């Protein structure tokens, strides 16, 4: 039959989907959500054997363990065990596009387990086996007999084993196929793996059982009253003494209850459902659920008898909240939401796509700690525990169907084909049946990147009909089709339109007001955080706050999908596409996260946290105005700390408790600030601290901050005149200046400062030269490949123009002896094929105080692509432990990504000045710096800089961070100006005009001295 | 105190280079003990008779952004024509220069003055690389206006018919000029991108003979 090559067969003998069941036989255990003896986990050590195709599987395997098989842990992805290689491809399918066929060589994983079952389970009741996740299709055997078949790698497949089990030992035989017709609907941009990657368990329910139950909550106008309606369905023989009781609990307090016999209301001419009943409980002044305050109740569903005998009990956490779109706004409990979300794949560097509680909790804590309040399940239903945690910790969830056909041409070839409607319907309907009772889920998504087809419209309506409590969204086909209640574009820019044919990405502000449009707009994906990115993130949030209908979005994405590999020495390293022999592949495009695979934060995370703050501030005179963006909670665990400092030097500070109602405002009058003596700029820094710990944060957690420049007193005091005078020495090859034990040498042939001496020790390993390029960021590269060059990408434009090839040509180099100093004047021209790209004119003034003032004026040809930077660089012989600077920090920050950084005195170890992006590139820059200190060196001015043991050349020539090696001394890159990093997307130029170095003429000055 | 600011000399030195004389100066503008602006310049005069002027200005971040950052002087010369290579031919400002075109323009001096009934700063031309007037030529990248009326007379006269040509020609050469605004005329309307808020400014000019 080859059921894995037929979209018409997505399962055989599979049981109906339903909400989380545990079949408790004790009401109190159900109420407390404690373990159930009727729900057994089969996770642990199983027997596994890999085969190149289903036809290679020996028939004996059904009856007994294969002596060649290994004992492995389940759940797991067999690629993580090394049986075959994981494949990383973005859009292009990992297999030949020829629906519904798959490769004849179909990696097959044969799992098996010998287990025993409780005696009583064999004599009464129903015993089913549940596979929460099998990638991507499989056949099931029990004690040699065929049981069933199942598809869809992201939802549980259940089968009844009652007629197969026997006393003593039993044996399961699971043949998992890597490829199947289901693969055509699972083309998500992630590693392609396979196996039994989610829990496996046995559930024992009575013959007369609760087969399904739905919880709904409706409210009155001001949410002071609510009605909980619970529909309960049963299977088995109906008896007049049967009853169903639904009790609602708030802690150990029962707040409401309803009991009734089966027999629903009349629905049509043939009657009603005799096997169903709906209980309605009134709840006065319910505690409402939200991400701000995840108030939850406990609903216990008891199937019992009229005289008081319990047959079975199920239960779920209940969150009282209303989600609806009114007048173009998405409202949660009547208030317009502002989605601070992120897309999150289920990925672990060591375990692949197998999820665990520890990792899930870690992500949620980090997310809330960084001001995120929502998550999108990109791009499939998640491990069941995830929804539980979101319900309890408080995160708005977008539950998404496991449907992506990105690789088709056109993208909707399958989704507009009725032949594929059945397969698609199961991926949507079974998701709803499983998660419809989770309050954290507030929006349903029909899938991802599958164009727009009629099947989408059909399924959009199906959801609208069965569950009107949640809006339905889908981005495919233009982001505003008839299959979505929310305009949910991906990477639509703030002000810039991208008029693509048929599926344009309009500026988000413009999109909202297109003729006839009235829907809210929430980006399903934006700010592609690939490598050194998130430039321009602040632009989105400013728009979100100004426009009511722009209600946020989900950053792409949470964590780098890098995998761990080990070198010959057994040392681990982060690997990406192609590092497993997998080909074709899409290399580093699997790493687009705000945090590294091991959950270590990328510098971009702090920018997201800052822009996503829940408190806004304004300063006027001595008054600070705090505005709350919370919709439901009061600032009941917030303290405001304020600090005033003169160029890093703290002068005054204090703290005030925040007492702001949601959407409210609080005025804080700062005490009189005593005018500082010294000259300089006074800076005000405010930060909101949470004194008490929470379920997701430690005491002292900082949730928001902001800075303002206060009074500034320009220095008019002239420096103390020195007695000594620098002495100029000349030769045919160099200009040397001497002052005390210091010496500066300028090469007359190159026109650069080639050496400096402090006593007899050389200070430079490489001359101080202008630099106009940078080791290309992923955003600079885009999708440009050696075999497939994208002439439009910034890196290709710089290459074609000769920016990396340009050679400095000396035009002038002279020395003059002034009254109290020596003046070196130079001028260089950088050309490529007879074209002058840049011209640099400088003057170096070395005075009797030992300070060298460097003045730089650069000309950039208006027709050459704007340069990545305009500065100087050199390799210092010095290798110090610390880096101290007065400027923006402490973390890496760039022109279009520096709002989170604060101006102050920062001091960190040299290693912290380097950001370990898996794919090496320009990194570690810090902007708005007025003073830099390293070893005996001090540089002053107003510049940007990065300092490390890796040169731009090495970073630019190394594909993985583990292959980098510290060079001799330290490489210093001091820029007068630096280009934005961009990031609206990473496959097209995304650096906004205001951050491009297009002025044509640039000026900057530096003062180099010994401290 | 921008209109009252007094220039205080901080430094004035002279050096003799191999092929030129270098003059260095520094001034502080203050009002009631507050330093509003600091101007540091160098004047380099070579054998070609050209005077290269470099200007680097500091503006206190807490003082309201200044209307302009430039130089001015009253020339003894009164010429009939004004010739420049920059945006024109009509008056244009930073936030109102899209209509102007870059080219070689030559107009009678009177056309370099816009007769607004209520006198004010007027006649500026932006993005100018070369300006010619009489025996003078200024080169660089600046904005400028030139007329027989000082900024002082313009702001002290309520009607254009009461203006009187002063001796010589007043020249205002700006490295930078603030936008004029206009979204309305009863509240500040100059957009942020056209306000001089950089804190530190640099511009250079070359004064020589045409
Ligand atoms: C190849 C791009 C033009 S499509 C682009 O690739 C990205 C890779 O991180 C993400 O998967 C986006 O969702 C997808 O639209
Ligand atoms: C600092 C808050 C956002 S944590 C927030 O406070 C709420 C009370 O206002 C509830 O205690 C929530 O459970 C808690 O997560
Ligand atoms: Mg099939
Ligand atoms: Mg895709
Ligand atoms: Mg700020
Ligand atoms: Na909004
Ligand atoms: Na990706
Ligand atoms: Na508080
Ligand atoms: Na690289
Ligand atoms: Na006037």
């Amino acid at each position: 039959r080859r059921d894995w090559e037929n979209p018409g067969v997505t399962q055989l003998n599979r049981l109906a989907a339903h909400p989380p069941f545990a079949s408790w036989r004790n009401s109190e255990e159900a109420r407390t959500d404690r373990p159930s003896q009727q729900l057994r986990s089969l996770n642990g050590e199983w027997r596994f054997a890999w085969f190149p195709a289903p036809e290679a599987v020996p028939e004996s395997w059904l009856e007994c363990d294969l002596p060649e098989a290994d004992t492995v842990v389940v759940p797991s992805n067999w690629q993580m065990h090394g049986y075959d290689a994981p494949i990383y491809t973005n859009v292009t399918y990992p297999i030949t596009v020829n629906p519904p066929f798959v490769p004849t060589e179909n990696p097959t994983g044969c799992y098996s387990l010998t287990f025993n079952v409780d005696e009583s389970w064999l004599q009464e009741g129903q015993t089913r086996i549940i596979f929460d996740g099998v990638n991507s299709a499989f056949h099931l055997w029990c004690n040699g007999r065929w049981v069933g078949y199942g598809q869809d790698s992201r939802l549980p497949s259940e089968f009844d084993l009652s007629a197969f089990l026997r006393a003593g030992e039993n044996r399961l035989a699971v043949m998992v196929l890597r490829w199947s017709d289901g693969s055509y609907l699972e083309d998500q941009d992630m590693w392609r793996m396979s196996g039994i990657f989610r829990d496996v368990s046995l559930l024992h329910k009575p013959t007369t059982q609760i087969s399904d139950f739905h919880v709904a909550t409706r409210f009155n106008d001001d949410f002071s009253r609510a009605v909980l309606e619970a529909e309960v369905q049963m299977c088995g023989e109906l008896r007049d003494y049967l009853r169903v009781t639904v009790s609602l609990w708030q802690g150990e307090t029962q707040v409401a209850s309803g009991t009734a016999p089966f027999g629903g209301e009349i629905i049509d001419e043939r009657g009603g459902y005799a096997d169903r009943v709906t209980l309605r409980l009134n709840v006065e002044n319910p505690k409402l659920w939200s991400a701000e305050i995840p108030n939850l109740y406990r609903a216990v569903v008891e199937l019992h008898t009229a005289d008081g005998t319990l047959i079975e009990a199920e239960a779920c956490d209940v969150g009282f909240r209303e989600v609806r779109i009114e007048n173009g706004l998405l409202l949660l409990n009547g208030k317009p939401l502002l989605i601070r979300g992120v897309n999150r794949h289920e990925h672990h560097p060591l375990h692949g796509q197998v999820m665990d509680e520890q990792t899930m909790v870690q992500d949620i804590l980090l997310m809330k700690q960084n001001n995120f309040n929502a998550v999108r399940c990109s791009h499939y239903p998640n491990h069941p525990l995830w929804y539980t945690l979101c319900d309890r910790y408080g995160l708005y969830v977008v539950d998404e169907a496991n449907i992506e056909t990105h690789g088709m041409v056109p993208m909707n070839r399958l989704t507009d084909d009725p032949r594929w409607l059945p397969a698609m319907s199961e991926r949507v309907t079974r998701m709803v049946q499983r998660d419809r009772n989770h309050p954290s889920v507030i929006i349903w998504s029909l899938g991802n990147e599958s164009g727009h087809g009629a099947n989408h419209d059909a399924l959009y309506r199906w959801i609208k009909s069965v569950d009107p409590s949640r809006p339905v969204q889908y981005e495919g086909g233009g982001a505003d089709t008839t299959a979505t209640d929310i305009i949910c574009p991906m990477y639509a820019r703030v002000d810039e339109d991208q008029p693509f044919p048929a599926v344009p990405k309009w500026s988000i502000k413009k999109w909202l007001s297109l003729p006839g449009e009235t829907r809210p707009l929430i980006l399903c994906e934006y700010a592609h955080a690939m490598g050194n990115s998130l430039g321009g993130f602040a632009k989105y949030w400013q728009a979100f706050r100004q426009y009511p209908r722009l209600q946020g979005g989900f950053v792409w994405d949470w964590v780098d999908q890098s995998l761990i590999k080990y070198d010959e020495n057994g040392n681990p390293w982060s690997a990406y596409g192609g590092d497993f022999g997998d080909t074709p592949n899409d290399a580093q495009f699997c790493m687009n996260g705000l945090v590294f695979a091991d959950r270590t934060p990328h510098p971009a995370l702090t920018e997201a946290k800052h822009q996503q703050q829940f408190f806004q501030f304004r300063l006027s005179g001595q008054t600070i105005e705090v505005t709350s963006e919370y919709l439901f909670r009061h600032s009941d665990n917030e303290l405001l700390h304020w600090m005033v400092a003169l160029d890093g030097k703290p002068l005054a500070s204090g703290e005030v408790p925040l007492d702001v109602a949601p959407q409210g405002k609080q005025l804080i009058e700062l005490p009189e600030l005593p005018q500082p003596e010294s000259a300089g700029q006074l800076w005000l820094t405010v930060r909101v601290v949470q004194p008490n710990a929470t379920a997701w944060s430690e005491a002292g957690h900082i949730s928001a901050w902001q800075q303002w420049r206060l009074a500034e007193n320009l220095s008019v005091t002239l420096p103390a005149a020195s007695h000594a005078i620098p002495h100029l020495t000349t030769s045919e090859m160099d200009f040397c200046i001497e002052l005390g034990n210091k010496r500066w040498q300028f090469n007359r042939q190159s026109g650069f400062l080639s050496q400096m001496w402090i006593g007899d020790k050389k200070q430079l390993l490489t001359p101080l030269r202008d630099q106009f390029t940078r080791a290309p960021l992923d955003n600079d590269i885009g999708v440009s490949e050696a075999t497939r060059i994208d002439p439009n990408a910034w890196v290709e434009r710089w290459k074609a123009a000769g920016h990396y090839q340009a050679e400095a040509a000396l035009l002038q180099c002279t020395a003059d002896t002034l009254a109290d100093a020596v003046l070196i004047t130079t001028a260089h021209a950088w050309q490529h094929q007879g074209k002058t790209l840049f011209i640099s004119r400088k003057t170096y003034r070395i005075d009797g105080s030992g300070q060298m003032a460097i003045t730089v004026d650069v000309e950039v040809a208006s027709d050459t692509p704007h340069p990545a930077r305009i500065g100087l660089n050199c390799q210092l012989a010095q290798v110090a432990e610390r880096v101290n600077w007065l400027g923006l920090g402490p973390q890496e920050n760039y022109p279009d990504r520096l709002t989170a950084a604060c101006f102050d005195r920062w001091d960190l170890p040299l290693s912290d000045m380097y950001t370990p992006y898996v794919f090496p590139s320009e990194n570690g820059l810090r902007c708005g710096t007025r003073e830099l200190n390293y070893g005996p060196h001090q540089w002053r001015g107003d510049f940007q800089f990065n300092i490390s043991r890796y040169s731009q050349q090495q970073l630019m020539e190394t594909s993985h961070r583990h292959l980098l090696h510290a060079e001799e001394g330290t490489w210093l890159n001091i820029d007068g100006f630096h280009m934005g990093i961009g990031g609206d997307d990473s496959w097209s130029p995304s650096v906004s005009a205001e951050f491009q170095l297009s002025a044509g003429r640039y000026h900057y000055q530096l003062v180099w001295c010994q401290k």
